[PDB]
């Protein structure tokens, strides 16, 4: 990804709570299964191994997503 | 594979509900050992580790196979 080029992670799964897991710590929380990262927030648009955790009309988290890399 | 080259993903089995698994998470259906996938179709006409799960004349999956790279 250029500095100028939105990251949008995103997923497969059809799900509730789609908590998405930032390289530095950060724990965001959305309704759908994608997560857009505008280039000049600071915290969010990094690099690194980003993770997944998601609910289906419950409160039992999922096993949380293989980590993958962003570039 | 070149862009225009239509995908065959095959199989050695004979079984029923032949469920083909996308990298990116999407469980297709068949009725025989082959999924043609045309150079269209964005949600299946990808690249990387696919993988398959059969039955045959019952409701028990087989264990998943070792998945494939699709190049």
């Amino acid at each position: 990804i250029c500095d100028g080029d939105t990251l949008l992670l995103s997923t497969t799964a059809s799900a509730d709570t789609f908590r998405w897991i930032s390289p530095n710590g950060i724990d965001t929380i959305t309704t759908v299964n994608s997560l857009m990262i505008v280039p000049t927030n600071g915290t969010y648009y990094q690099s690194g191994d980003w993770t997944l955790i998601t609910q289906v009309a419950n409160n039992c988290p999922s096993e949380p997503s293989a980590p993958s890399s962003v570039v």
